[PDB]
C-alpha cells in the first residue's frame, strides 16, 4: 500500500507509454474490427442483392459491374484527394516513419484508409486488408500523441510501432505475427529501449482481446488439422523454396513494372485515376460472379484449392488470372495490401507444385495440401522477404502448425533464391521508390 | 561453365558460411540428440536397473546415492580441471562469447561439456539440457570455422550464433524458436547482415532434420489437447504474470545468492569441489527414488502436473522442495542449465495458481491445467526475460498453440513486473558476475 506506490514518481513517462500503448492496442482492436466486419457488410450487401430475379442475366452483370465500381471509385476519389498517401499498402507508409523519413497525418489517412479502404476492398478487388489496417494502425498510435500531448522522440516511434503491430494483430487473430512484424520485418527502423518492446506486447494484446468480443470464430482460414510432413520428404520443400524464390524478384518487377505503366493512361489527373479504378474495381465485381475464384482478396480460394478441389488445368488458369487481377489492383493506387492476395497465390502454385508432388513420387504418400500451406508463407519470403512474420501467419490463420519445419524450408529457400536472383524486398522497394520520387519532383 | 563461372566471383565467400552452416548445423543434430541420448540412457541404468525394491532397501538408498554420485563426481570434474568455463548453463559464455568477451574453446569444451552433461544431468539431477547444447552448438560452430580454416570475425559471430540457434532447435524439437534465440534473446550480440539469418535458418533446419531422424518426433511434453481458454478469463493470465513477475527477479537473486555462498564451503579447490559435488549432487539421485517430483530435470511431472493428478499439500512441497533441488544443482558449478528445472517450476506454481481459479471462479468453467502452459513460459520471461524464447519454445514442445493469447499476456506482466521490481536477465547477470571476476584476476 504505502511501500509499493511510491515508486511511480521515479519511473513517470515510461509508465506514461505502456498506459499509451494500452489505450493504442484498443482503438487499433476497434478500427479493425469495424474494418472487417464493416467491409463483410458491403461484401454480402453486394452478392446477396445481386441475385434478384435468378434469370436476369444482362441486368445482373450490369448491376455486379456498377454496384462494384462507384465503391472502388469512392475508394480511388477518397485517395487522390484529402489523403495522397494511403495510396497503396501502407507498410512503406510506415517503414519510412519509424525512421524520419515520410510523415504521419493521421487526421488525413484515418477518415481515408478506412472509408476508402470499405469501398476498395468491399467492391471485390483483390486487396488484403493487412495493408488499411497497419497503415491505420500506425496512425492511430500517432493520434494519442496528439490527443495526450506529449512531444517525445522516443514515445513516438514507440507507439507507432506499436499499432502498427496491433494492426497486424487485429486483422488475422495473430498476436505472434504482430510482434515480430516490428522485430524482424522491421529491423532497422525498431529502437528496442526494453519499454518499446514491452509497449509492443500490450498493444498486441489489447488489439487481440478486442477481437474475440466480437469474433467469435475458430480461425481465419478453415482447413482442418492436415497430415504430417515427414522427414523423408523435407527436400520437396526446398524445391518447393527453389520455385517461389525465383517467381519473387519477378514478382516484386511485375509490382514495380505495373505501377509505372498504368501511371500513362492518367498520367496524374483526377478525371482520369478515378475512372480507371472504376474500370479496374468494375471489373473485379464482375469477375465475382462469373468466376469467383478470380476475383477477392483471397482468404476463400485458400481453404478450397488446399483441399484438392480444383484440377490441374483449373489451377494454372487461377494462377494467369489472378496475376492479371493482383497487378491490376496494388500496382494502380488502390488502399489494400498485396499480403491476402500473396496468400492466394501461394496456395495456387503450392498445391499446382503439390499435385505434381503426388505423381512423381506414389511412395511418399503425400498430401497435396501440406505444400499449399507451406507456400503460401513461401511467397510472402520471396517477395516481401520478411520469413519469419510470413510462417507464423500461416500458422495463426491456419492453425496447421505441425507442419513448422516444412515451412521454414520453403521460407529459406524463398530467401536465399530470391537474394541470389537479384530481388530487393518489395515493401522497401516502393517505399525507396517514393522516397526517390519525392526528392525529385519538388526540385 | 555458364553459371558455374557466375557463382564464384560475386558471392563466394558469403555461399562458404551457408555451406559451413549446413555443416555446423548438421553436426548439432549428431552431437545433440546422442546427448540426449546418453542422458536417457544413463537414467535408465541406474533408476531402471536397481528397481528391485522387495528384497534390501537400506541396500538400495546408497546405490541410488552412489551410483549418480559418481556419475556427478564426472562433470565436477571434468569442468573444474579441463575446462573451468563449461560449468554452469553455457548460455552466457555464449552470450559473451558472441561479442568479444570469453573465447569459444572447443577444444576443452566438448569433450567436457558432453561427458559431464553425460555425468551430472543424466545421472539425476535437476539440471536443464538446454545449456549442455547451447555451449556443445556454439563451440561446433567455432571447431568447423577452425578446421575449416574461414577467414575474417563475420563468420566468427555467425557461425558461432548458427550452433547456438542449431543447439536450442535439437534439444528440445522446436525449429521456431531456436532463431528467436539469436533474434530476440541474442539480440544486442547477433549481428543481422542478411547472410548470417540464412545461415541461422540453415543451422536450425539442418539440426531439427537429425532431430526426426534418430527421435522420431510427436511432442516432448505429452499433454495431448488443453481446453481453448475462453478470453472473458484473459485477466487471470496476467495476475499469473504478476505473480511469477515477482518471483522472477526474487527468483534470481537467489541464483547468484547461492553461487556465492556455495563458494565458502568448498572455496577454489579441486578436491573440496566434487566432494560438494559428491553430496549436492549425490543426493538427488536418493530424491530421485523417494519422490521423483523433487529431482530430476523436471520434464516428467509436467504431464502430470498440467493434467492435475495433484493437490496443493504436494503442489507446495514440489515447489519448497524444487526450488532447494534447482539452486543445489545449478548454482554449484554443473554442467547443466537452467530451462527445465525452471520449466517445472513454472508448471507447480501455474498449477496452484490454476487450482484456486476453478474454486473462486465456477462461472468461468475453467480448467486447473491452462494456467500450468501459461505458467511455463512465465518464469522464463521473469528471470531469463527473453519471453518470445519462453513462450514459443513451449508452445512447441506441448503442441498446444492455441494458448498463445493467455501466454502473452503471462508473458508480458511477468517481463514487466521483473523490470518494476529491479530484476536483470538471468544470462546477463550471470555473465556480468564472471566478467568482473576475471578483471580481478589480473591484478
Ligand atoms: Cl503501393
Ligand atoms: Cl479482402
Ligand atoms: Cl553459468
Ligand atoms: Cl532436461
Amino acid at each position: 500500500r504505502q511501500l509499493i506506490r511510491q515508486l511511480l514518481e521515479r519511473d513517470k513517462t515510461p509508465l506514461a507509454i505502456l498506459f499509451m500503448a494500452a489505450v493504442v492496442g484498443t482503438l487499433v482492436g476497434l478500427a479493425a474490427v469495424a474494418f472487417d466486419k464493416g467491409v463483410a457488410w458491403l461484401q454480402n450487401q453486394r452478392m446477396g442483392a445481386l441475385v434478384h430475379t435468378a434469370d436476369n442475366y444482362p441486368l445482373l452483370l450490369t448491376v455486379a459491374f456498377l454496384a462494384s465500381a462507384v465503391l472502388a471509385m469512392f475508394g480511388y476519389f477518397l485517395v487522390r484527394k484529402y489523403a495522397p498517401e494511403a495510396g497503396g499498402s501502407g507498410i512503406p507508409e510506415i517503414e519510412g516513419a519509424l525512421e524520419d523519413q515520410r510523415p504521419v497525418r493521421w487526421w488525413r489517412v484515418l477518415p481515408v484508409k478506412f472509408f476508402g479502404g470499405l469501398g476498395t476492398l468491399g467492391g471485390g478487388m483483390v486487396l488484403g486488408r493487412e495493408g488499411p489496417t497497419v497503415q491505420i494502425g500506425g496512425n492511430i498510435g500517432r493520434m494519442v500523441l496528439d490527443i495526450f500531448r506529449l512531444k517525445g522522440d522516443e514515445a513516438r516511434h514507440t507507439l507507432l510501432a506499436t499499432g502498427a503491430a496491433a494492426g497486424l494483430a487485429a486483422a488475422f487473430n495473430a498476436p505472434l505475427a504482430g510482434i515480430l512484424f516490428i522485430i524482424e520485418e522491421m529491423r532497422p527502423q525498431f529502437r528496442y529501449t526494453l519499454i518499446s518492446i514491452k509497449a509492443v506486447f500490450i498493444g498486441v494484446i489489447m488489439s487481440t482481446i478486442m477481437y474475440c468480443i466480437f469474433n467469435h470464430e475458430v480461425a481465419l482460414i478453415d482447413v482442418g488439422k492436415l497430415s504430417d510432413a515427414p522427414c523423408n520428404t523435407l527436400w520437396l520443400y526446398l524445391i518447393l523454396g527453389i520455385i517461389f524464390g525465383i517467381f519473387g524478384p519477378i514478382f516484386n518487377k511485375w509490382v514495380l513494372g505495373m505501377q509505372d505503366l498504368l501511371h500513362r493512361v492518367h498520367g496524374g489527373n483526377i478525371t482520369k485515376w478515378v475512372l480507371m479504378g472504376g474500370a479496374i474495381g468494375g471489373l473485379c465485381g464482375l469477375l465475382g460472379f462469373v468466376a469467383p475464384a478470380t476475383s477477392g482478396g483471397g482468404f476463400n480460394l485458400i481453404p478450397i484449392a488446399t483441399a484438392g478441389n480444383f484440377s490441374m488445368g483449373m489451377l494454372v488458369f487461377i494462377f494467369v488470372a489472378r496475376v492479371i487481377t493482383t497487378l491490376l489492383c496494388f500496382s494502380s493506387g488502390a488502399p489494400g495490401g498485396i499480403f491476402a492476395p500473396m496468400l492466394a497465390l501461394g496456395t495456387v502454385l503450392g498445391t499446382a507444385f503439390g499435385m505434381v508432388a503426388v505423381e512423381l513420387f506414389p511412395q511418399y504418400h503425400l498430401e497435396a495440401g501440406t505444400f499449399a500451406i507451406a507456400g503460401m508463407g513461401a511467397l510472402l519470403a520471396a517477395s516481401i522477404r520478411a520469413p519469419l512474420t510470413g510462417i507464423i501467419l500461416v500458422l495463426e490463420m491456419t492453425d496447421n502448425y505441425q507442419l513448422i519445419l516444412p515451412m521454414i524450408i520453403t521460407g529459406l529457400g524463398a530467401t536465399l533464391l530470391a537474394q541470389f536472383t537479384g530481388g530487393k524486398p518489395l515493401y522497401s522497394a516502393i517505399l525507396a521508390r517514393t522516397l526517390a520520387k519525392q526528392e525529385a519532383e519538388q526540385l
